[PDB]
């Protein structure tokens, strides 16, 4: 059961030429695809229905599309549309030519402070948007934080995302295994927006330190350390940065800042935030010099 060379949406009469294989995001296989008329290039996420035999699995895909289609923001992956034939589900998404923060992290390890500040701000701005629209992502991690040609961050993969339907709703189910998973989820006693602030906590730690805060050889031992709040921040991290991390990584979800407080932290308001980064920043640390020489 093999994937067509040209992807035809019958409703909109659009045709997409399947270009280069980008990789396998879970069930899906992703390709560079291009609209035959405009030649505009997108990421095509193609999932075979042979892996969607169970209603539960179908319901999750429908939910992901439902959530993601409703979203439009500078720091959220553009959802351009979706369609399906008897064999496949096709989702047409904003292409992010510079991959994700995971691949950045693997090249550069710990970032410089102004880089972190730069990316974190964009991460926060997109998450503010999600939260304003009553959406919790629930799996914010480096691999889901994509980068376009100008190194702007775009939040993707809404496969674990959920809608808060009513005020003070505490979700008690999360079908999935988030990476930077919050202690309320692991204890399994209900959760909401603060799950994403925890994840942003871990992301900020990873970006500045060069490894994740609760890492071990065993996933269960890692979950153990999250329960006990067992991490520590290196001495060389500046106290303003360290303090913000500490605020975000509290076991009590009610103690963490909300998403809208974050940009007002000293960390942002009293440090250098570059307006943009050069492409060299994928490979070489920037000195942020005051004039060419
Ligand atoms: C041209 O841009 C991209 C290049 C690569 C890329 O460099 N792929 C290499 C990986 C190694 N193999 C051997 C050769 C191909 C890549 F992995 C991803 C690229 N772009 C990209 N844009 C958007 C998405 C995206 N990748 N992801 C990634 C995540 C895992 C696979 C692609 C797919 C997605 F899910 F559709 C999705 O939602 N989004 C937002
Ligand atoms: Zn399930």
């Amino acid at each position: 059961k093999e994937i067509p060379e040209v992807l035809v949406d019958p409703r909109s009469r659009r045709r997409y030429v399947r270009g280069r294989f980008l990789g396998k995001g879970g069930f899906a296989k992703c390709f560079e695809i291009s609209d035959a008329d405009t030649k505009e290039v997108f990421a095509g996420k193609i999932v075979p229905k042979s892996l969607l035999l169970k209603p539960h699995q179908r319901e999750k895909m429908s939910m992901e599309i439902s959530i993601h289609r409703s979203l439009a923001h500078q720091h959220v992956v553009g959802f351009h549309g979706f369609f399906e034939d008897n064999d496949f589900v096709f989702v047409v998404l904003e292409l992010c030519r510079r991959r994700s923060l995971l691949e950045l992290h693997k090249r550069r390890k710990a970032l410089t402070e102004p880089e972190a500040r730069y990316y974190l701000r964009q991460i926060v701005l997109g998450c503010q948007y999600l939260h304003r629209n009553r959406v919790i992502h629930r799996d914010l991690k480096l691999g889901n934080l994509f980068l376009n040609e100008d190194l702007e961050v775009k939040i993707g993969d809404f496969g674990l995302a959920t809608k808060v339907e009513y005020d003070g709703e505490r979700k008690k189910v999360l079908c999935g295994t988030p990476n930077y998973i919050a202690p309320e989820v692991l204890s399994k006693k209900g959760h909401s927006f603060e799950v994403d602030v925890w994840s942003i906590g871990c992301i900020m730690y990873t970006l500045l330190v060069g490894k994740p805060p609760f890492e071990t050889s065993c996933l269960k031992e890692t979950y153990l350390r999250i329960k006990k709040n067992e991490y520590s921040i290196p001495k060389h991290i500046n106290p303003v940065a360290a303090s913000l991390i500490q605020k975000m990584l509290q076991t009590d979800p009610t103690a963490r800042p909300t998403i809208n407080e974050l940009l007002n932290d000293e960390f942002f308001t009293s440090g250098y935030i570059p307006a943009r980064l050069p492409i060299t920043c994928l490979t070489i640390p920037p000195r942020f010099s005051i004039a060419p020489s």
